[PDB]
C-alpha cells in the first residue's frame, strides 16, 4: 500500500471532519499565494490578478468528481506552463489499471463529502498517497489552470493540485518534460527516440507499447527561445508535449497505411493535414475505420500519417512499466 504523504490520513481526516460537520482545510497546502507560485504567479504578480480560491461546492450546483469516465478528453490546459504534465495524465487515462491507481474512483461530491480528496503518486521510488482539500483557483468563475471539458467534472483539476502540492506551488510545474509525469504517475521507465534517427520498426514499437498500456508523448525540437509554443501553418505547437494516444493501420488507395494518433493536451488546435479530422483522405477508407477512428470534434485530438508524423514531430517519448 501507498505511503501517507506528510502523514496524512485521507480516511481519518474526512471521518473527522464529517463527524465535526465541517470541510476539511489542508494546513500543508493551504489557499494562500505561495501555493500558487513565487515569481511569476508570485505575490506581487500581474498573472495572479483576480484568482481567488473557491471549492467545486462552492460554485456549481452539482459538482461531479467524474463524469462519463475519467478520460483524456478531461484533460484541457489553463494558464498554467505544464504541458508535459498533462500530457502525462491524459496518456495515463488510456491504462485503466494504472489510472483507477493514480485516481481513486467513487469519491464524490455527495455521500461522504467533506472537501477532501486523495491521489496516488509515483514519489522518489514509491507510491504515495496525497490529501488535497478542494479549494481550487478560480478566476471569472472559471478554472484557471486544469478544466475538463465537462465543467462540472473536477477530478484532473484536483490530481493537478496534487502534484502541485508535493512540488509546493503551481508555479513550480511550468516548464518541464513529459517523462517526469509518466514515471510519477507509473513507476516505469522512459525511453526516448529522435525520429531522425529511428529504428525501422518504430511503428510497430508504438503499436505495442500502446497495447501494453505504456504512456508515450511526442513532440517539435524548437531552434530558438521565439520558437517556443509557436503554432505551425498546419496548427503543430512547437516546444509542446503531445499524448500519443492510438495508432491503427488502414487500408487506402491500393495499400496499407500506418496512422498514428495524438491529442494537444489544449484540448484545441489540431493539425489541419492529412488524416485531420475533416480531410479528404477519410473519403477513401473503409466506413466502419472511418466511423471506429475518424471523430469531427475540436479536441485536441486528430490523426496523422506516420510518414508525415515523423516529417513533423521531432521527439517520441515512452514509459513502460515492465
Ligand atoms: C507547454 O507547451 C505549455 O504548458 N503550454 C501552455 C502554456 C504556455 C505558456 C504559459 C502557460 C501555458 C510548455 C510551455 C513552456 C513552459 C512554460 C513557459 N513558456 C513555454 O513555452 N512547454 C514545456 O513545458 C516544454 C515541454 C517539453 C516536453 C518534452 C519535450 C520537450 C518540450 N518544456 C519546457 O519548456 C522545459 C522543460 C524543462 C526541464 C528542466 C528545466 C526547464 C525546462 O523547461
Ligand atoms: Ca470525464
Ligand atoms: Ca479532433
Amino acid at each position: 500500500n501507498a505511503i501517507k504523504y506528510l502523514g496524512q490520513d485521507y480516511e481519518q481526516l474526512r471521518v473527522r471532519c464529517l463527524q465535526s460537520g465541517t470541510l476539511f482545510r489542508d494546513e500543508a497546502f493551504p489557499p494562500v499565494p505561495q501555493s500558487l507560485g513565487y515569481k511569476d504567479l508570485g505575490p506581487n504578480s500581474s498573472k495572479t490578478y483576480g484568482i481567488k480560491w473557491k471549492r467545486p461546492t462552492e460554485l456549481l450546483s452539482n459538482p461531479q468528481f467524474i463524469v462519463d469516465g475519467a478520460t483524456r478528453t478531461d484533460i484541457c490546459q489553463g494558464a498554467l506552463g505544464d504541458c508535459w504534465l498533462l500530457a502525462a495524465i491524459a496518456s495515463l487515462t488510456l491504462n485503466d489499471t494504472l489510472l483507477h491507481r493514480v485516481v481513486p474512483h467513487g469519491q464524490s461530491f455527495q455521500n461522504g463529502y467533506a472537501g477532501i480528496f486523495h491521489f496516488q503518486l509515483w514519489q522518489f521510488g514509491e507510491w504515495v498517497d496525497v490529501v488535497v482539500d478542494d479549494l481550487l483557483p478560480i478566476k471569472d468563475g472559471k478554472l484557471v489552470f486544469v478544466h475538463s471539458a465537462e465543467g462540472n467534472e473536477f477530478w484532473s483539476a484536483l490530481l493537478e493540485k496534487a502534484y502541485a502540492k508535493v512540488n509546493g506551488s503551481y508555479e513550480a510545474l511550468s516548464g518541464g518534460s513529459t517523462s517526469e509525469g509518466f514515471e510519477d504517475f507509473t513507476g516505469g521507465v522512459t525511453e526516448w527516440y529522435e525520429l531522425r534517427k529511428a529504428p525501422s520498426d518504430l511503428y510497430q514499437i508504438i503499436l505495442k507499447a500502446l497495447e501494453r498500456g505504456s504512456l508515450l508523448g511526442c513532440s517539435i525540437d524548437i531552434s530558438s527561445v521565439l520558437d517556443m509554443e509557436a503554432i505551425t501553418f498546419k496548427k503543430l505547437v512547437k516546444g509542446h508535449a503531445y499524448s500519443v494516444t492510438g495508432a491503427k493501420q488502414v487500408n487506402y488507395r491500393g495499400q496499407v497505411v500506418s496512422l498514428i494518433r495524438m491529442r494537444n493536451p489544449w484540448g484545441e488546435v489540431e493539425w489541419t493535414g492529412a488524416w485531420s479530422d475533416s480531410s479528404s483522405e477519410w473519403n477513401n477508407v473503409d466506413p466502419y475505420e472511418r466511423d471506429q477512428l475518424r471523430v469531427k470534434m475540436e479536441d485536441g485530438e486528430f490523426w496523422m500519417s506516420f510518414r508525415d508524423f515523423m516529417r513533423e514531430f521531432t521527439r517520441l517519448e515512452i514509459c513502460n512499466l515492465t
